[PDB]
C-alpha cells in the first residue's frame, strides 16, 4: 500500500544483479538476505542505504588508500626475461601505476592535476609503445591473448579518459579513483598475460 | 591475529557495515545478526565484496536523490493527516500549526535550487516550527493529568529533529547536497505526525 520498500528493488537488486559476474552465489545469498530482512522490517533497506551514503567521506578516504596501495606489486607480476623490450615493459608499467596511484594527492589542486593528466596520458602512451614493441618477441600466430589484453587496456584507458571529462562537470572525485584503480589492475593484467604466454 | 589475516580490501566491512548493524541491533537483533553473518561469510569467501557493494550503492545515489525528493513532495497530499478530532481552541491550534509545518516542509523541493527564495523559505520554516512549538507547550500544560513519561519524550524528540533540520541547512550551504535536506524534512514531518498521535491518546 506504500512504496517504503522501493529501494530494495530499485537499488539493492540492481546492485546484486550487477555484481553477478564478480560472484554469482554471494549476490544470490545477499539478495535473499535483504529480501527476508525487508519482508520482516519494511523500510529497513532504505535506512541501511541512507547510513551507507552518510559514510561517503570514510569510503572516499578508503578508495584513495586502495589506489595508493595499487602502485606496488613487485614480487608476482614481473617478466623474467632480461630483453630490452620486456624490461622496458616493466618500467613503463611501473611508471604508469605510480602516476595513477598519486592521483588522490594531486586532484584537489587544479594546476598540478592538469600536469598529472598530461603525465598520465604520456605514461599510457609510453606503455602502449612498449606493449607494441614487444609483440614481435612472440610467435606471430600465438598472440591472441596478448592482443585481447591490449584491447581491454585501451577500453579501460578510454573509460578513464571519459571519466575525466565527467569529473570536470561533476566534481565527484571517487569516479576518478575507481577508474584509475581499474586501469592499474588492467596494466597488471597486461603484465600477467604478457609473462604467461612468453 | 585477526587484523593481520584480514585483507585491507575488507576494511569497509568494519568501517561502514558493522556500524550499520550495531545501530540496527538496538532495534532488531535478529535482522542485524542475520545481515551481519551474510556479510561476514560473503566477505570471507570473496574479499573486496563489501567494497564493491558500497561503490555500486554510491553510484546509484541519484535513485536515492529522486526517491527522497519524491516522498517530500508527496507529503502535500497528507498535510491534513492525523488531525485530532477534539473541538477546543488548544487542539484547533495544534492541528492548524502542524498542518502548516507539513505544508511548508513539502514545498522545499520547489524552492531549494533558487537560493534567493530558499533563504526566504528558511525563515518561514523556523517561524512555522516555533509556532508549532509555542502551541505544543500550551496543550502540554493543559492536558497532562496522565502521561508524562511519554509526552516529555516526544516534545524532546521534536526539538531534537527540528534543530537537526536547521543543522542540515548550514551543512547544505557548505555541501550543495539536497538529499540531506529532503531526508531531514521528511523526518520532521514524521515527528510532527508522532506529536499529533501522542496527544490523541
Amino acid at each position: 500500500t506504500s512504496m517504503v520498500s522501493m529501494p530494495l528493488y530499485a537499488v539493492m537488486y540492481p546492485v546484486f544483479n550487477e555484481l553477478e559476474r564478480v560472484n554469482l552465489s554471494a549476490a544470490q545469498t545477499l539478495r535473499a538476505a535483504f529480501i527476508k530482512a525487508e519482508k520482516e522490517n519494511p523500510g529497513l533497506t532504505q535506512d541501511i542505504i541512507m547510513k551507507i551514503l552518510e559514510k561517503k567521506s570514510v569510503e572516499v578516504n578508503f578508495t584513495e588508500s586502495l589506489l595508493r596501495m595499487a602502485a606496488d606489486d613487485v614480487e608476482e607480476y614481473m617478466i623474467e626475461r632480461p630483453e630490452p623490450e620486456f624490461q622496458d615493459l616493466n618500467e613503463k608499467a611501473r611508471a604508469l601505476k605510480q602516476i595513477l596511484s598519486k592521483i588522490p594527492d594531486e586532484i584537489n589542486d587544479r594546476v598540478r592535476f592538469l600536469q598529472t593528466i598530461k603525465d598520465i596520458a604520456s605514461a599510457i602512451k609510453e606503455l602502449l609503445d612498449t606493449v607494441n614493441n614487444v609483440f614481435k618477441k612472440y610467435q606471430y600466430q600465438n598472440r591472441r591473448a596478448l592482443e585481447h589484453q591490449k584491447k581491454e587496456f585501451v577500453k579501460y584507458s578510454k573509460s578513464f579518459s571519459d571519466t575525466l571529462k565527467t569529473y570536470f562537470k561533476d566534481g565527484k572525485a571517487i569516479n576518478v579513483f575507481v577508474s584509475a584503480n581499474r586501469l592499474i589492475h588492467q596494466t597488471n593484467l597486461i603484465l600477467q598475460t604478457f609473462k604467461t604466454v612468453a
